[PDB]
């Protein structure tokens, strides 16, 4: 359970993201795909991209980055009271997209890295710890829905 102080730290940096959702989403997906190439293989939509320059030039990848970060922002802004938002996301990622929980750890690391790069003055250690806790809460709650459905592994 995050404290109100931890949520404020999370949402203070998140408000900076919402100034350039698309640039953040590109940086985060690209870092994900470079750091963990097995993730790229889950996107039939993107698996033709073989270089970081190709990734940066894909408007379709930039669109998906906005989709991802818009869904994550709506979850974060519920401060934990996010059951309605997670249900559908867990269900599609477990049963349709077939995304292991570990890959949600990987994209959480990429989000934290990108926020540190773009917002260092609002992403000191206190805020990095709080965002780590927020993303852990996201993964914990998704993992409980995966387990229900027979996908926690
Ligand atoms: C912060 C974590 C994430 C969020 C908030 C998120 C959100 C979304 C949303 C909102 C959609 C479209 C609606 C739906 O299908 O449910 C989507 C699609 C999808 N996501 Fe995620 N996602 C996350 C992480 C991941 C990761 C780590 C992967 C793969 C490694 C992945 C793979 C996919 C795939 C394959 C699609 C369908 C893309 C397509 O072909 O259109 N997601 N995601």
């Amino acid at each position: 359970v995050l404290s109100e102080g931890e949520w404020q730290l999370v949402l203070h940096v998140w408000a900076k993201v919402e100034a350039d959702v698309a640039g953040h989403g590109q940086d985060i997906l690209i870092r994900l795909f470079k750091s963990h190439p097995e993730t790229l293989e889950k996107f039939d939509r993107f698996k033709h991209l073989k270089t970081e320059a190709e990734m940066k030039a894909s408007e379709d990848l930039k669109k998906h980055g906005v989709t991802v970060l818009t869904a994550l922002g709506a979850i974060l802004k519920k401060k934990g009271h996010h059951e309605a938002e997670l249900k559908p996301l867990a269900q599609s990622h477990a049963t349709k997209h077939k995304i292991p929980i570990k890959y949600l750890e990987f994209i959480s690391e990429a989000i934290i890295h990108v926020l540190h790069s773009r917002h260092p003055g609002d992403f000191g250690a206190d805020a990095q710890g709080a965002m780590n806790k927020a993303l852990e809460l996201f993964r914990k709650d998704i993992a409980a829905k995966y387990k229900e459905l027979g996908y926690q592994g």
